[PDB]
């Protein structure tokens, strides 16, 4: 049987990261988690490319371009979504993630999803490093994993 | 690492504005607090150009025709969307929403995202001009960023 | 400030309309008042081209037809869709709305949405004609404005 | 006013249907229906291509290797989805739909949709000959109409 | 009538799993059925090709590039999505389908859903080789049917 | 009429900050949101001066030694008050805003007002760069527009 | 400021796993994923050491003896215990823990804590490589930070 796997020693790879500043108290932990990920498992931090936007919805724009150039192995999209009174945090969150699968798709290059979809601060909070881990660790460590895979599936 | 950013200042931005008319007594107010944003960040309203749409459904249309525009930065929609009895409401969120996000991304321009989709009337008043701030002054934010991003990411 | 925006006299336009015979005591009066709105605007009847299809989901393929056409400004989609005991209606639902919109940012020309998508045959009635107005004639009003519009805009 | 429909009678016709196995005790009911509904209408049975898959996941698949036959007018998409315990019928549902819908746009041909999207059993039953008609019947009639009405349109 | 059908015999076929690694202890059960599938069907296991990633998220990039290989015949992909407190699970079981929906349609290529989109954990066990059977060794059986299909369809 | 106001350009504007240790956890992001308000509206980050205090209530002696400045054109106060067991913190809070209040107008010189004044840990977290915004970024734009504002007003 | 710390890079790095038998429908996924953790950063498979013993129980006895062992730097310890009728669970849970934890600190060695301590079988499923990820994934992790950051501070 043919088997590809990516593992998970990050030397030479090269990452773009898309952030969003919407609820950055919790996004830039995300941040924090996403580079230290990549850093401790042996990728450069001079070799990471970091965009920042003002929110989710901006994210997908952002990440295309990165997605783009030729020098970047895989995209990260981190952003903090938490609903509020009205469906505006559903629509959001809905074209964020379809924006970012269709340009992974389109572009043939792995994009990885570090966006909190929390119903609640006190989720969100608990998934941007504390009880419930660093999604933006999570989504370095699943680009780190399909940047290697792809250098022998692409 | 290499660190891409929008500043707020507009200086020699140019901005389209898509405006619907349904629910104007609230839409306005959003297309004030936009053109508000931007002149008081340093951008001419000489270079600000509106569009007037039936409802939030044309948004999508019109906004197509004027990102395509070379002389065009980014562009703001700002509609007001309230709940009514049937799921016609979804409907339309549901289709303006993604039919900007796809723009963007096909166009590689920044569309931002100040239409409201509220449940309740007193929901979107709090969003056009009172307790909850302008939506049409935070798209139109996020817009002057956005260019200014693009400015050296695109 | 450019400004553009669309008149409501409907001298020397061209519609289509594509309706539905799914819940045809409701849909003929909302064609009813379709052509109302373009007449007593000022559109010659003798300028719509009339589509009839058996369902809303039927509505798209047959609006990608009309909207194809150059002498086509405008198309308006009508019909009516009632919520049953299945999911039925939500699927359909989805795909006419999503496929019309999709169509009209492919296309570049408006296609306005004159589709109930109700609840119940209370909310449809409502909408055909009686207290909540005539849906028809409101997506052709829509339709006027945007193919003026259009005239400046495309 | 220029006016297009589609007459009801079948002579000449050329018909793809593709039906699911999965649920086949309902389904071969709807396959049923439609075959009559085709032959009654003065459609030749020889005159129809019948494809079988698994599951109505794989329904589009197939539906798009027979709309892309310039000898098949229409296509007709059979098969039955009923609600389980988990939320898999919605995104199997949601795709068979977006699918179906988005491949009659693509390749401009008439494709109807006789896919049962139950929440019971009852309601299957209901809908496969028995008290709330035949759906195959239903999907077949529209695609006679739909063809029909091509061979002006298209 | 011309009727088309995919045998379930596997001699000569050629299949790509792309495997998620997220809930490994029920997926790992999945691909141990899907592999089993194959093999009793005919099907050489030196001519599957495995492709392992992080999660529901990444199964469709790889398997766009599964699919795209000359010398792949079927796709069939395998994860275990499993609600938790955040909607979260919505936004990547919608893409996942999605995406792998989307991909058949574009590539003209089956690819099978042996994705398990379950509310609770006791739900995923049941789909993972226990009481509900194994979504793996369904998944493979599709993919072989069609597969089959395919040799006198496409 | 003779209208004055003030822009949200930051150029050449120097401001003083100080913000107070208690609560630093939630402090610290209010700090980060003032910073990056000022310098991404063109101000420079050399131009701002930082004082810290122990606690909110000795925010306005310290404001007031700044405000004194003939060099600092605005101050933006920054703390965070949580209520709790007792009335310790009406009593705080009323001496804190009266103080910078009074001050403000003694000196001529605005003082903006970032000071949180919650009754629950979770409604600091909200108004601490996360859903409820970020009250250090608010009170720096009031501040970059009143001493625009009193370029021409004082 | 001096600053300690350990890479996940594997190479190298050589690792006693021990593992009880009791509860191995579960202890051998967490075996699994240590094993897969270690691989994939970089370690030789060949220098991975496997004691198998019958209990948690057991665990500390044997983990003694391969952390005396030059050649060892780290050991990861893997059981699975549910709580039953009776404190059983609470005296063996209390026991190894201690064990693990002096043995640690006696031998100047890292020994890392992979052992569930679960009230429910349901809570053991979930950490054993389900909803909650895999435990002994997470031991080895640690194991290899751990050893890493050895190598300069022992
Ligand atoms: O990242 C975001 N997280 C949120 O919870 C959230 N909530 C909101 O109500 C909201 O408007 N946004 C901002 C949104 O992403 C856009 O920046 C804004 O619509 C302008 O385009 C965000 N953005
Ligand atoms: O902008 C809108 N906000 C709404 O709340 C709303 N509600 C409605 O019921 C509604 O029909 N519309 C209009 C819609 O946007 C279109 O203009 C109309 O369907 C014609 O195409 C709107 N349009
Ligand atoms: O226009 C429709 N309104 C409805 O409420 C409705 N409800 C239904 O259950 C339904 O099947 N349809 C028909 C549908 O639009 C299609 O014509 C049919 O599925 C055949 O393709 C319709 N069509
Ligand atoms: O046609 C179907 N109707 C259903 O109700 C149903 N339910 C299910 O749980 C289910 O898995 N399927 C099968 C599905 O369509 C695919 O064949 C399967 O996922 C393999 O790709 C179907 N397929
Ligand atoms: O396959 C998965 N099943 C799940 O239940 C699940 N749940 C989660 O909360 C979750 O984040 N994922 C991971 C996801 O698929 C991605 O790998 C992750 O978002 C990084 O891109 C998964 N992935
Ligand atoms: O900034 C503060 N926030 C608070 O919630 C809070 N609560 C308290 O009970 C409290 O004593 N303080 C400290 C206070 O501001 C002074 O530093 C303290 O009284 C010494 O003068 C503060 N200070």
């Amino acid at each position: 049987m043919q088997i590809y796997e990516g593992k998970l020693t990050a030397e030479g790879l090269r990452f773009g990261i898309v952030a969003s500043r919407f609820n950055h108290a919790l996004v830039d932990r995300l941040v924090e988690g996403a580079i230290d990920c990549i850093v401790r498992h042996g990728g450069r931090e001079e070799d990471i490319t970091l965009v920042r936007v003002p929110g989710s919805w901006e994210i997908p724009v952002a990440a295309g371009e990165l997605a783009r150039k030729e020098d970047i192995d895989a995209v990260i999209a981190i952003g903090v979504l938490i609903r509020g009174a009205t469906p505006h945090f559903d629509y959001i969150a809905s074209e964020v993630s379809k924006g970012l699968a269709n340009l992974s798709l389109e572009l043939r290059k792995p994009i990885t999803f570090g966006v909190i979809t929390a119903d609640t601060l006190e989720q969100a909070i608990e998934r941007a490093g504390t009880k419930h881990g660093n999604k933006g660790w999570e989504a370095a460590l699943s680009a780190i994993e399909m940047a290697n895979l792809f250098k022998s599936l692409r």
